[PDB]
């Protein structure tokens, strides 16, 4: 009768042993500190969510990030800081220093320890394929990390990594709309961004799991050695399934949607058609072909499949031969 149910394939239960208050985010007391503490010294940018400013500590001149979020519920903004909170030290985390509330306005503002520059304009142009190669590992030093604590970062996007090109150093950023996994949940799929979606939130499968940010990489890992941005160019989200047909064929998608009993939006019956799966050699060119090997080729096969349960984890990523270089320098 209705969609057949799903489980991670790693870090299935890490949640459902640790104590009620590490994931039970609507029952945390949010510490809050003195406001009076930062001054902002000039603004970086403005989200979707926030506006974000270089600031300074005034006690110990420390210099920071903040981060004013626009008015959301407050049960996000406990999520957004338990999770900030439970991976705090973790590889390539942006730390939380602080959080503070206006006294007059009300509003919430997160404290985060300074990092500068982001992967936009500075991604498909400056890097080798050996930065690509090394900056994708930290990246999935991060991915690990937070799905063995139990949590989907569920934005994971170029916008979404802070690289510093000189001290050759990277943190993952905007955890507003991770969730901790629980096994049988399901999960809202109006998430990330559509370039970056996951064939399960296009087709509105809801229990899904730490494998969606694995699909999302595997987006920015093609955008970066096609050099084009975006791989994935829908006009919308029934347009966006049909670009990553496109690419991967239908025959694996209608194998994907009778797996797992999935009803298809009506809306979709007439726009999917009938595709071939291409061969990655057809994205290839001369402008491109110094960041594409046969390694790459095939690691980022086994990232972008439909099948969500049949991707790389991202431990399994890490001890691809895409890495071998990486890991023998560190
Ligand atoms: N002393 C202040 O209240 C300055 C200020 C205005 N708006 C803010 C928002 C966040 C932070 Cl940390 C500081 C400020
Ligand atoms: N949120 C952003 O993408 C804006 C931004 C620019 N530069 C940063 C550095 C650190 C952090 Cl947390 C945020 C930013």
């Amino acid at each position: 009768s209705g969609p057949v149910p799903s489980r991670a394939r790693v870090y299935t239960d890490v949640n459902t042993h640790r104590p009620r208050e590490y994931w039970d985010y609507e029952s945390h007391v949010v510490e809050w500190g003195n406001q009076d503490d930062y001054q902002l010294v000039r603004k970086l940018g403005r989200g979707k969510y926030s506006e974000v400013f270089e600031a300074i500590n005034i006690t110990n001149n420390e210099k920071v990030v903040v981060k004013i979020l626009k008015p959301v519920k407050k049960k996000k903004i406990k999520r957004e800081i338990k999770i900030l909170e439970n991976l705090r030290g973790g590889p390539n985390i942006i730390t939380l220093a602080d959080i503070v509330k206006d006294p007059v306005s009300r509003t919430p503002a997160l404290v985060f320890e300074h990092v500068n520059n982001t992967d936009f304009k500075q991604l498909y142009q400056t890097l080798t394929d050996y930065d690509i190669r090394f900056y994708m590992y930290e990246i999935l030093k991060a991915l690990d990390y937070c799905h063995s604590m139990g949590i989907m970062h569920r934005d994971v996007k170029p916008h979404n990594v802070m690289i510093d090109h000189e001290h050759r150093k990277l943190r993952l950023i905007d955890w507003g709309l991770a969730e901790f996994y629980h096994p049988g949940q399901e999960y809202n799929v109006r998430v990330a961004s559509r370039y970056f979606k996951g064939p399960e939130l296009l087709v509105d499968y809801q229990m899904y799991d730490y494998s969606l940010d694995m699909w999302s990489l595997g987006c920015m890992l093609a955008s970066m050695i096609f050099r084009k941005e975006p791989f994935f160019h829908g006009h919308d989200n029934y347009d966006q399934l049909v670009r990553i047909a496109k690419v991967l064929g239908t025959e694996d998608l209608y194998d994907y949607i009778d797996k797992y009993n999935i009803e298809l939006d009506p809306r979709f019956n007439d726009i999917l058609g009938r595709h071939s799966r291409k061969r990655w050699e057809r994205f290839v060119h001369s402008e491109n072909q110094h960041l594409v090997s046969p390694e790459a080729l095939d690691f980022l096969d086994k990232l972008l499949r439909y099948d969500h349960q049949s991707r790389l984890t991202a431990r399994e990523a890490m001890e691809h031969p895409y890495f071998y270089t990486v890991v023998k320098d560190q």
